């Protein structure tokens, strides 16, 4: 079995049925409005429905006769290259490597070394999807979609004027030639070297003294140019500077390429964050701030190497989502624990080249370009407030409710939430809305903050709560949900120089999340030990983010400080209790 032999058998994206989507959308805004809101939408929805909205679903039809997936592209302009904010550190997703629960805790002066591992694991996996060698993702005997993981290694954005684009190098041995050399930033400078060497891959001692090396030499000398940092900019601006660069010297072009074209982008930092298994939410903090002048934030991939020996991953989030992330940090993680974080071949070292740095032409323009980078990075990256804990029916579920219930009680008021819906049964699928915020959600809360309620009440409307959740999520990761699907309507129309429907510019729309305007961003983010995070989707909203082991919850929070509404870790501390009260009231029923 070949990693990528089912993808031309995979079903198309589908549509959904328009007044299936209508319907459900009525239903969603419910928790957000009076009667009055209510009605003006509804006769707004059911106009849609009989006019606008079945020609605009036709033309989708059409789209969709003509496209295995009908979204993809759409998606990817709108949801990620054509928005302008600096995505590095508020589109970017990352993970801390779970190795410092075992193996490898926080230790000063094991960077190099772990490093070196970290490397030769990295790249056994890119051997094992080159070859494609690495198992198809199934559910039950029914494949998913592996396209994602082709975006891991040599995959790179690049910014535009007003729209970014994706370059994917990477190709397996049957499609041709892969790159073979990695990039290695160091103190605002850059180096590369193949990972080749007489056709094998060069062993975690031979690693090591190519990371020594850069090491090393930078070490005791200035900070270099730090063109790295312009990645972490405002889009537009790091296009015009990613210009100018290359007008400077045409050579810059060749040396740009170069990072964009490596397996990967492996960045040495000399901070150290505070690690234990107990806590490590400054880690996440790190990894989504930082030192701008050795992460270059396009990379699909950042792996990301800390002076106490603690890793994580600094993704692009434009060209694939989370998972393909934890399914290689697992993977490393495992091999890390077979080996007891240790390299036990031979300690041979054969006479291969050196890192070559790649000096970019520069000059007092850019240098204050890169200056200002920096600066309006860090500063924003400051003011990110992340919160980190474990915990010890559905348990995706479980904790979706958790959530509506901790905000209920921390804000006073239901919070339009969105969880992220995998849609890998289809061709390229990537993801869905689930609007966890429903009606029945709402209802349960106040039973839960209702005195006079029963036990029995408050049992009953939570497993109300359960199933209507439960058969929202499998809806959506059908391909029946039906955020998307109004998206395409929309587009259908701007795509025709035709007006935005009047359904799109109802305040209910809005308020109940369309737009994306949520104030609670979520996701599961598997069941493989590795945790991954966002920063929140709105300025007074949250990023809430969980993982499930078998003996426990681990969660990851963020917010911003300039946000006095919000806090971080008193919404996990809320969560907690919600679990608490939630595990009571099932014991308790129990009887």
């Amino acid at each position: 079995e070949r990693t990528f032999q089912y993808q031309d058998s995979l079903p198309s994206l589908p549509v959904p049925a328009l007044e299936e989507s209508l319907k459900k959308y009525l239903e969603s805004v419910k928790p957000f409005a009076n009667e009055d809101e209510y009605k003006k939408t509804e006769e707004i929805v059911q106009k849609f429905q009989e006019g606008a909205g079945k020609r605009l679903h036709q033309k989708l039809l059409e789209r969709a006769r003509g496209k295995r997936n009908w979204l993809e592209e759409w998606w990817l302009n709108v949801a990620y290259l054509d928005v302008r904010i600096p995505s590095q550190l508020n589109v970017n997703f990352v993970g801390p490597c779970p190795h410092f629960e075992h193996y490898w805790p926080a230790r000063e002066g094991t960077q190099l070394e772990r490093g070196s591992m970290m490397l030769w694991h990295n790249l056994n996996y890119w051997q094992l999807l080159r070859r494609e060698k690495l198992p198809v993702h199934k559910s039950g005997n029914t494949p998913l979609d592996m396209n994602q993981f082709r975006m891991l290694f040599s995959t790179c954005k690049v910014p535009g004027i007003t729209r970014d684009s994706i370059m994917n190098y990477f190709k397996t041995e049957s499609e041709g030639h892969c790159p073979t050399h990695i990039a290695v930033l160091c103190r605002g400078r850059a180096f590369v070297f193949d990972v080749l060497h007489e056709g094998c891959l060069i062993t975690p001692p031979e690693l090591l003294r190519q990371l020594t090396y850069i090491h090393k030499k930078c070490s005791n000398e200035p900070v270099g140019p730090s063109i790295a940092a312009l990645t972490s900019e405002e889009r537009t601006r790091w296009a015009k500077a990613r210009e100018y660069l290359i007008s400077l010297d045409p050579e810059n072009l060749t040396l740009l390429e170069k990072i964009q074209t490596s397996l990967f982008v492996y960045s040495i930092e000399d901070s150290s964050p505070h690690a234990t298994p107990e806590e490590y939410s400054q880690v996440f903090e790190m990894l989504l701030g930082g030192d701008p002048s050795v992460r270059w934030g396009d990379k699909s991939y950042n792996l990301i190497s800390f002076a106490n020996g603690i890793f994580g991953c600094c993704c692009d989030h434009a060209p694939y989502d989370a998972m393909v992330m934890v399914n290689i940090a697992h993977y490393v993680d495992e091999r890390v624990l077979e080996t007891e974080g240790r390299w036990k071949g031979s300690e041979k070292v054969r006479d291969i080249p050196l890192p070559e740095e790649l000096v970019f032409t520069v000059d007092e323009k850019i240098l204050n370009d890169v200056s200002q980078a920096k600066a309006q990075h860090l500063k924003a990256a400051s003011d990110l407030q992340i919160a980190a804990s474990t915990f010890t029916l559905h348990p995706d579920t479980f904790i979706q409710l958790a959530l509506q219930l901790a905000y209920y009680r921390l804000h006073g008021r239901p919070g339009c939430c969105y969880e992220t819906a995998m849609t890998r049964y289809f061709y390229h699928g990537r993801t869905e809305t689930v609007r966890s915020c429903t009606v029945e959600a709402v209802r349960w809360c106040q039973s839960m903050q209702d005195p006079s309620a029963s036990l029995l009440e408050r049992q009953q409307k939570m497993l109300e709560a359960f199933a209507k959740h439960n058969k929202m999520m499998k809806d959506c990761s059908h391909g029946k949900g039906f955020d998307r699907h109004l998206l395409g309507l929309l587009l259908i129309a701007k795509e025709e120089g035709l007006p935005v429907p009047e359904l799109f510019e109802d305040p209910l729309f809005s308020r109940s999340g369309g737009g994306g305007n949520f104030v609670l961003s979520t996701s599961l983010v598997g069941y493989l030990r590795v945790q991954g995070v966002v920063v929140p989707m709105v300025h007074n909203g949250y990023g809430f983010f969980y993982h499930i082991r078998d003996d426990r919850f681990v969660v990851a929070c963020s917010s911003w400080r300039s946000c006095p509404e919000t806090d971080a870790e008193k919404l996990v501390q809320m969560i907690f209790h919600a679990f608490h009260d939630m595990i009571q009231l099932m014991n308790t029923a129990h009887l």
